[PDB]
């Protein structure tokens, strides 16, 4: 079997992702956050306490004639950012993009942090990093392509993000017809539960490159690009009057500057982010400073290889035995 389905930006900077997603029967479609860096697929649900419901699409267990209660499982998750979301847990039917998995963890939200609340395109999130970091206790529950995986073609899935476009998530299969060149293949470590792999460095603009490795993980559900603070102000160093403000939260620029690209290394290939995926725009409406897209790690605690980097590739999730990722040029 195979699955593949449109993912689509939710606003004008590419912020984060949505992709539909069937749940239960008859079907109840809902926008989920695809994400690389966390396991657990929640929802906001008829359970979800009704003042931390903002416009999102709920999914009601009880019109579902194949959900059936979990019993005495909960769940409880707290992201890097620090939003956080908790309940309890159903089985149902789950498909994405024709793909089908019964039996699917899917967790109730009783409680949303208010990032969540506020943000009314995100129905929910679906984990795509490995199993071992799924929050539901007290038995842990497997990811949506965990479930599927024996089921595929190819043990895979592949993330084709756009900038400030619509792109692809498919399952079980490679589109060869979606990246240009070849695909590179990198070693993946799953010790801490992520897509984590080691970059082999990097370059600024037109800028010679410079091999150093930078270990970090493939991550869909972060927004930015997250390296060392001695990368990132080698970056920064070449827009005139970009400035670190702690005041903001991190590296501005000015909305006049043209940014310079970002090249990441994968073995021996080059990946170039254009420097207009590093623009976020004026950090508040109608400010002439601008919110940089690539941003110090530094007290994260890890590299974060998020959605300004993934954009610019062809990335290739490769879930067999030996887990590794691939990346091409697109």
């Amino acid at each position: 079997s195979t699955g593949s389905a449109t993912t689509t930006p939710i606003d004008s900077l590419d912020d984060a992702y949505i992709t539909p997603v069937q749940i239960g029967t008859p079907a109840q479609t809902l926008n989920l956050d695809f994400d690389t860096g966390s396991s657990d697929l929640w929802v906001f649900s008829s359970e979800t306490t009704a003042s931390e419901v903002d416009g999102q699409t709920i999914y009601t267990p009880s019109k579902s004639t194949t959900a059936k209660l979990l019993s005495g499982a909960t769940w409880s998750i707290s992201y890097g950012d620090g939003s956080s979301s908790s309940g309890d847990v159903y089985t149902d039917t789950v498909s994405v993009g024709g793909l089908t998995v019964t039996g699917q963890a899917v967790e109730s939200a009783k409680k949303v942090s208010s990032s969540f609340t506020e943000d009314s395109t995100i129905d929910g999130l679906l984990g795509l990093a490995f199993s071992t970091l799924n929050t539901v206790s007290p038995t842990q529950q497997k990811t949506f392509f965990d479930n599927a995986k024996a089921s595929l073609d190819s043990p895979v899935f592949t993330a084709d993000l756009g900038y400030h476009a619509p792109g692809t998530y498919n399952f079980g299969f490679i589109d060869t017809t979606a990246y240009t060149g070849s695909i590179t293949y990198t070693a993946v470590s799953t010790k801490q539960g992520f897509w984590e792999w080691t970059s082999t460095g990097y370059a600024v603009g037109s800028g010679t490159f410079k091999s150093t490795s930078i270990d970090g993980i493939a991550d869909t559900g972060t927004t930015l690009l997250y390296l060392p603070a001695t990368v990132v102000s080698a970056y920064w160093a070449q827009v005139s009057g970009a400035k670190s403000s702690s005041s903001v939260g991190g590296y501005v620029f000015p909305c006049s500057a043209t940014l310079p690209s970002f090249t990441f290394g994968v073995g021996s290939a080059r990946i170039v982010i254009p420097g207009d995926y590093i623009d976020f725009g004026p950090i508040s409406t109608g400010s002439s400073s601008c919110f940089g897209g690539i941003q110090s790690s530094a007290g994260i605690g890890i590299n974060i290889f998020g959605d300004v980097a993934l954009k610019a590739a062809f990335v290739v999730f490769n879930g067999a035995t030996t887990p590794t990722l691939g990346f091409a040029s697109k």
